[PDB]
């Protein structure tokens, strides 16, 4: 996907360091104790809607066929800048279980952000 | 996530049927005849990724304050398509991110 830079105001990746401390999580986190999030933000105009960076996908393509000739609702529904790809991160930490857990979490960091 | 009925206002799967033959494909897909493509729909209103979106969001933090959260999907299936290919060979394949299977908040 595009990532932001100077001069980017579409949808793009930025930077976006989580800290568990920060927001009270620490508590049962043990490790990591923070990491490199990243998201996704910025305009989604008409003419990148459904794309993910370079690539639009089969089911975004089907949803533009209905957008660009204006039937409803798809020509209503609102395209909204969205992580389209994530990765899982290994975690340490307490859980109900009573216990500490390791274990990758899915969707911890925003690999590639989309329109929807 | 929600598959809509007609009564829950909160981001759920709203089931949608294409047909190729309707649309103009079927010259290109041999196989199906068409699917259930469906689509999000719905409010995100007041992931762990999102989750920790949300937490900022709620609090005045100038970062996502104004990061609106939408209705979007946050899984997708693949689905056997057999189709011509840019020399028309008859291709076999999965092909992704066909089939919009949940919705979530953003």
């Amino acid at each position: 996907g595009l990532e932001c830079d100077g001069k980017v105001n579409i949808c793009c990746k930025k930077q976006f360091f989580v800290s568990f401390k920060d927001i009270g999580w620490n508590d049962w986190i043990i490790a990591p104790s923070g990491y490199h999030a990243n998201y996704c933000e910025g305009e989604c105009p008409s003419h990148i809607a459904g794309t993910s960076g370079s690539s639009l996908s089969f089911h975004s393509t089907v949803i533009n066929h209905y957008r660009m000739r204006g039937h409803s609702p798809f020509a209503n529904l609102k395209s909204c800048c969205v992580p389209t790809k994530l990765r899982p991160m290994s975690m340490l930490y307490y859980d109900d279980g009573q216990n500490i857990i390791k274990k990758d979490i899915q969707n911890m960091i925003v690999e590639e952000c989309g329109c929807s």
